[PDB]
């Protein structure tokens, strides 16, 4: 009951798209290459290329990265403590005005999850949040994670216009998943998540690129189940996003879901700004 409509690559005024960027969990970098992720990149040719789940450190990425053309400022981040899981990377073809890693907060800053990207008239972040976890035991920490990343979003966003893009682990409305009400305790969609969605579009503000532009559609989902062939079901969540700041909004062209590429439990998202 979902396609992605064709792309749209031109902005509300007319003005051609000129900065595409491309979020993806990957679900293990290795895992990824061997399920033919990487020949997805190639072809989607992106100027910034923004990975979650990347179960991969700085000190032992794989060799095919280095030989990307196009995406060759190539940003990492790992867990302090074990490595093979968690952990963001973000690559880009023009080198950004700055790198840093983490909210600037010490109890949310060791796992890998956020990197930090500022460009000439935006700031780029990509973010992997805490999961709430099996039976929800990580559902105390993860309020705990979404006070302290939206208070760092909107004190970023302070200073120059936003783009934060990634794994989110949250399907903020009954629209943004395919089974509303089983899934109302289970991660991802229970009311202290969606809250403290809901929250950080408002405080920071920050728009849902693709509910923006799609108020309406159903169906449109990035992240399936490996079990149960859920794909292929379209028994799905979006769980996704692009978060924009209000001022980009008269430079969005698209938000896609790039639902058929393949190589994870998650499909790309990719951003078109006239910028
Ligand atoms: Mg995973």
């Amino acid at each position: 009951l979902y396609e992605d409509p064709p792309d749209q690559k031109t902005s509300p005024s007319g003005k051609p798209a000129t900065l595409k960027i491309c979020s993806w969990n990957v679900d293990g970098l290795r895992a990824w290459i061997k399920k033919k992720g990487l020949d997805w990149v190639k072809e989607e040719a992106p100027d910034i290329l923004c990975l979650q789940e990347t179960k991969c450190s700085e000190n032992k990425l794989p060799a095919e990265l280095q030989e990307l053309p196009g995406l060759s400022h190539q940003y990492w981040s790992a867990p302090s403590d074990k490595e093979g899981y968690s952990g963001v990377g973000l690559l880009s073809r023009q080198a950004p005005l700055k790198v840093s890693y983490g909210i600037g907060d010490e109890e949310h800053d060791q796992e890998g999850r956020v990197i930090v990207a500022e460009f000439d008239s935006f700031v780029l972040v990509t973010a992997y949040v805490p999961n709430a976890g099996r039976g929800l035991v990580r559902l105390e920490y993860r309020q705990r994670w979404d006070e302290a990343f939206r208070k760092f979003l909107k004190g970023l966003a302070s200073r120059k216009p936003l783009v934060l893009c990634g794994d989110l682990n949250v399907a903020h409305e009954e629209i943004d998943l395919r089974n509303p009400k089983g899934n109302k305790k289970n991660a991802g969609f229970t009311p202290q998540e969606r809250q403290g969605f809901g929250e950080l579009l408002q405080a920071v503000p920050l728009a849902d690129s693709f509910r923006h532009l799609y108020p309406n559609t159903p169906y449109a989902y990035t992240f399936w189940t490996y079990m149960m062939n859920a794909r292929s079901k379209n028994v799905g969540w979006r769980l996704d996003y692009f978060l924009l700041s209000h001022s980009l909004l008269p430079a969005l062209c698209d938000s896609k879901i790039r639902s058929k590429a393949l190589g994870s439990d998650h499909c790309p998202i990719t951003l078109y700004l006239a910028l």
